[PDB]
């Protein structure tokens, strides 16, 4: 699980549930090619996201549905989409977690390399 | 003004009206001494809190009733009251904006001492 | 009607010199340039756009966050920070993106005002 | 465990090691008790910090020396400690993970509340 993701609710003060994702490689002229998409468990989780295999070095963005979210939730929310674009190298058994703080007119975009 | 405020609610994306605050000083055997209170505007601000006179360097402690303003707003928070707790240093027109962004079941506290990069 | 305010949560002070650029959603899902920029000194754009550049429905703001923490010495976590939103700016409605960076966080977070 | 915390250095991206804190308990008087005090592992998180017995409901502060942290990392702090004050609703086994989110000039301090 070189990719991980934790999303929480910064309102509620429970990981966020059922937040769909997808990840995308930036491909040689420049575009994006989805590798993998998912959906968040109950504990703001996806587990086998992605393999090894799956990522090597270079940049990839995950973009998360944080909008249908909150619609479901029963808020009206800013952002579209949350979008968290980087260069990875994972090359090592190097682990990504990206961490997501959730609120209607914010969110927090950390990342926990290891 | 030596120490200004700016909340911000992360629910409504609006500043946060109405937040009530008290800063304290930290005396010479530990305790705290109240100095200032106020209550945001509109706009998330408290203007004229305190003067540059009231403001030697020291610690202070800054304590915003989150609490209240989340149950006005008829949501469940989870803290008690938002503290920001610092070593002042006002020497050299050094002034402070503590920006507080707030969530129910989060805040971050977050300060500005200079209006410029460098 | 659109506003940013950059700030560096390692220095405590507005981010100055951060390049942006604001896209507006086109009918096919595309997206078209309406403004490029840079931030002052205390860490905004003054007259980004105009009121009648800024009609409502979705835009993008990308951020080069990765070159500020270059420039500043530091090796960043993002290749850039993106803000995309729906816009409704009828009446007075003002947007501020405020835009709290560290090297491998930041937070985006918007301020609208009502008319 | 009813307590966990979990905090990160958002300069590093990597979890914040060796942070010393504090757990104390609001009195009766609106005085405070010390129940536990810790330093975070390379994760970032104290295991067995209190047991469910030494929580009841009631306010609760974490104390966390942020300033220590920032000095010895060779950075300058804002903050002259971090605190978490909170009333604490362990019925229903409840656990509590205090996140927290590190930079010089700006935390972030949030909650996470399970049923585990
Ligand atoms: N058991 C885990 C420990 C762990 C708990 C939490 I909760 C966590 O989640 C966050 C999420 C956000 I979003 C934050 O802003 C912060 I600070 C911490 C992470 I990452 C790790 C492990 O295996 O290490
Ligand atoms: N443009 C204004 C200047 C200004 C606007 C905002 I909004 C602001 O406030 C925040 C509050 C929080 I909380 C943040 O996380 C961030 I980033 C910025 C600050 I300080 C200054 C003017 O000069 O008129």
């Amino acid at each position: 699980c070189p990719l991980m993701v934790k999303i929480l609710d910064a309102v509620k003060g429970t990981p966020a549930g059922s937040v769909a994702l997808k990840v995308s490689q930036k491909t040689a002229d420049g575009g994006w090619t989805q590798i993998a998409t998912g959906v968040t468990d109950a504990t703001g989780e996806i587990h086998n996201l992605i393999t090894e295999q799956q990522f090597p070095a270079g940049v990839y963005r995950v973009e998360f549905d944080t909008k249908a979210y909150w619609t479901n939730q029963g808020s009206t929310p800013f952002h579209e989409v949350a979008e968290v674009v980087f260069d990875a190298h994972p090359e090592g058994h190097r682990h990504y977690t990206l961490a997501l703080l959730l609120s209607p007119f914010s969110y927090t975009t950390t990342a926990v390399v290891s």
